[PDB]
């Protein structure tokens, strides 16, 4: 394999961690290849689920959560920090609020989070690789609680970071408050990518096409799908008891991405940067609550 910039795979990894059998597992966790029978069965959908006001108190739960897990993490980023070590500290809190680390043995992923240095786009595996000054990182959490997923993410400055740095997840940020302040009853799924995208390209940035927003509840993913591009060809109208992700891939370079051989490492084609923010959303009769938002503080992390 010929690498597209200069971030490596630091392996060995460690073994896979366990998660001790009082906390309630997904279906996929003791699948063999990790497959979720429960996302089969509905594969084949663009149907969205209305969620009962049951639903909904389960996602409010467990959202939070996901958010304080996301704030652990945060507080670990400087230098010479491996990123499975801050793995270890999300699955270990994870654990320590009764829930399951989503992500881990999802279609056989190793860890618990997924960590994107620079070039990488998402789903960068944790390894022994230390944060070096100047990176930027993306950690991404999801957690599972009593039957419902919670999922969210923010990039991260390590020490301090160039201009460009700065620039690309400003934007990114302002690109998902864009698209999370168009979401009501009535809008259709579409017209997201098309606000995305407006903001990128006015500030020198591609966006990514192969990796979407995604419904999230009962199921990791499902309908809908929600493109982060411009004249995107999505699916469905948004209503109130709808709940998705957003989550755009911002680039510096173009957006054009590929796999390393571990399967799941997304990077830029050119080697350039990129960024991500998500937050998980619950349509409401007149708006959106961000169910993953901050409740004690203004900003982001990189704004904090
Ligand atoms: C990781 C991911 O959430 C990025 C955005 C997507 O396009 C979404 O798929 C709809 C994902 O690719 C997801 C949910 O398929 C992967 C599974 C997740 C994990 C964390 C390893
Ligand atoms: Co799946
Ligand atoms: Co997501
Ligand atoms: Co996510
Ligand atoms: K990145």
């Amino acid at each position: 394999y010929r690498y597209t910039g200069k971030l490596r795979p630091h392996y060995p990894l460690m073994p896979t961690r366990p998660v001790p059998s009082y906390i309630q597992r997904p279906d996929y966790a003791d699948h063999p290849l990790g497959m979720s029978e429960s996302e089969q069965a509905l594969k084949g959908t663009s149907q969205i689920k209305l969620l009962s006001s049951e639903d909904i108190e389960g996602m409010r739960l467990v959202c939070r959560l996901a958010r304080e897990v996301l704030d652990v993490a945060a507080g670990m980023i400087k230098p010479g920090v491996t990123t499975e070590e801050i793995d270890h500290a999300v699955h270990l809190a994870c654990i320590a609020r009764n829930c399951y680390p989503s992500p881990l043995n999802y279609y056989n992923f190793p860890k618990s989070c997924c960590t994107s240095v620079n070039e990488v786009i998402c789903h960068g595996i944790p390894d022994r690789r230390p944060l070096q000054e100047g990176d930027i990182v993306n950690v991404d959490i999801t957690l599972y609680r009593n039957g419902y997923h919670g999922d969210l993410n923010e990039t991260f400055f390590v020490g301090e970071v160039d201009d460009g740095a700065r620039k690309l997840v400003q934007t990114t940020y302002e690109c998902l408050m864009q698209a999370i302040d168009a979401v009501k009853p009535g809008v259709r799924y579409r017209e997201l990518g098309n606000i995305i995208q407006k903001h990128a390209q006015a500030n020198g940035f591609s966006v990514v096409r192969s990796y979407c927003g995604h419904g999230i509840h009962k199921l990791f993913h499902t309908a809908p799908n929600v493109p982060h591009y411009a004249k995107n060809k999505a699916v469905g109208v948004m209503k109130s008891g709808h709940v998705f992700t957003i989550e755009p891939m911002i680039c510096e370079g173009g957006w054009q991405d590929e796999t390393w051989p571990d399967g799941w490492t997304a990077v830029t084609r050119d080697g350039k940067r990129s960024a991500q923010f998500e937050h998980t959303l619950l349509v409401t009769d007149t708006g959106c609550e961000i169910l993953t938002r901050r409740l004690d503080s203004a900003r982001p992390h990189f704004m904090s």
